[PDB]
């Protein structure tokens, strides 16, 4: 459909297997916003986890098989029916095939058999875009989902330092960090980390950094130093670091971080208490966040789905409260930016994705 596939001019940017990173393409010649838009789907910590990931989930590790066009759906939606935020913006999505949450710069090498480059994949295609059409942009919002909405949080403030050092000190840049937003605390129920999906997300990270040669945001380095850069991977963390606008979406119950917190779901008062804490505890986390969308919701579904428009919180729907944050970076009445659930449970809201 829309969005046309570019392989990375240059080679030495590569996914994990080596080939080349790209990005697909929907330009909209009248318009100067920019959305560049980060795909997610979790990581890889070690050989033997990246190994399994490269042979079921390869599309995620190589662009080999990659197809020559995507169809833009929810944010990357071109019809205002279903994108009523930035359905006129030029759309680029860039597939996630680092494994890295975008913060990887190596190579492939004879001493590494993956090449780990989300960050600089990210750096490789701002550069190209500025040929296409960025160069005359007015706002680049950065954007992602997942791995991705973290990869805006280590990337945003980057692509903001590029475009100036690059001479485009005019192209506001900002984030929207989407189900990128977790909390370091402990599981329910103690797993000992041999895979990636129920890692504790303390070491799930603090590994990942090391295999990947991972950077994180330079503000929020200096703070935590070597050894401890792997907080920076913590959106209530690296934010008060950030100097880009950044609007954060979260649900208040994340499938992946019950995911990591070892949480399957009749509940019992332990893990009724475990649950209720953790939506309190990303509340509280979200306070001092005033541009931000939290449902009270257990789910998994990203701003990239058709029905994205759908969620409310307060009467308020995602697409409306980013046209408020639009509007916001010229309070206004009756157009809100802090959108967080206060109930406890998930699905409080009646208008969580049904599933
Ligand atoms: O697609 C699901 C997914 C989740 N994530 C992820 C990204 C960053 C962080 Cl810091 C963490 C956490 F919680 F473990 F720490 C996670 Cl689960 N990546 N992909
Ligand atoms: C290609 O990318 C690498 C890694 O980001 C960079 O060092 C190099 O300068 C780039 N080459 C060109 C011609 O842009």
């Amino acid at each position: 459909e829309d969005l046309r596939l570019h392989l990375l001019l240059n080679t030495s940017v590569t996914c994990n297997d080596g080939s080349p990173a790209g990005y697909y393409l929907k330009e909209s010649r009248g318009s100067r916003r920019w959305l560049l838009f980060l795909e997610g789907g979790w990581y890889c910590f070690n050989r033997e986890n990246c190994d399994s990931r490269y042979d079921t989930m390869r599309r995620l590790m190589s662009s080999r098989d990659w197809p020559r066009t995507r169809t833009g759906t929810g944010i990357l939606s071109s019809q205002p029916e279903e994108n009523p935020y930035w359905w006129n913006a030029n759309m680029v999505f860039i597939p996630y095939c680092s494994s890295d949450v975008w913060s990887g710069a190596s190579s492939k090498s004879e001493k590494n058999e993956y090449a780990f480059m989300g960050a600089l994949i990210i750096q490789e295609v701002v550069r190209e875009l500025l040929g296409r059409g960025l160069s005359g942009a007015k706002v680049l919002l950065l954007a992602g989902s997942s791995a991705g909405g973290t990869g805006v949080l280590l990337n945003v403030d980057r692509v903001a330092e590029q475009l100036e050092k690059l001479g485009y000190p005019a192209i506001q840049v900002r984030g929207l960090a989407d189900s990128g937003w977790f909390l370091d605390n402990k599981q329910y129920r103690h797993t000992d980390c041999v895979d990636t999906i129920t890692c504790a997300p303390t070491e799930a990270i603090r590994r990942g950094i090391r295999y990947w040669n991972g950077v994180v945001p330079e503000r929020c380095r200096r703070q935590f130093q070597e050894g401890e850069e792997w907080n920076c991977f913590f959106g209530y963390k690296v934010y008060p670091t950030l100097r880009s606008p950044v609007f954060v979406v979260q649900w208040l119950f994340d499938e992946a971080q019950l995911t990591v917190d070892n949480v399957h779901l009749p509940v019992q008062e332990g893990l009724r208490l475990y649950i209720q804490n953790l939506g309190r505890e990303l509340r509280h986390t979200l306070k001092d966040v005033p541009a931000s969308f939290a449902p009270a919701c257990l789910s998994h579904e990203i701003i990239i789905r058709s029905h994205w428009t759908d969620v409310q919180v307060k009467g308020t729907s995602l697409p409306r409260a980013l046209h408020c944050w639009d509007r916001s970076l010229h309070p206004l009445k009756g157009c809100p930016v802090h959108l967080v659930d206060s109930c406890p449970w998930p699905h409080c809201n009646p208008s969580c994705p049904t599933g």
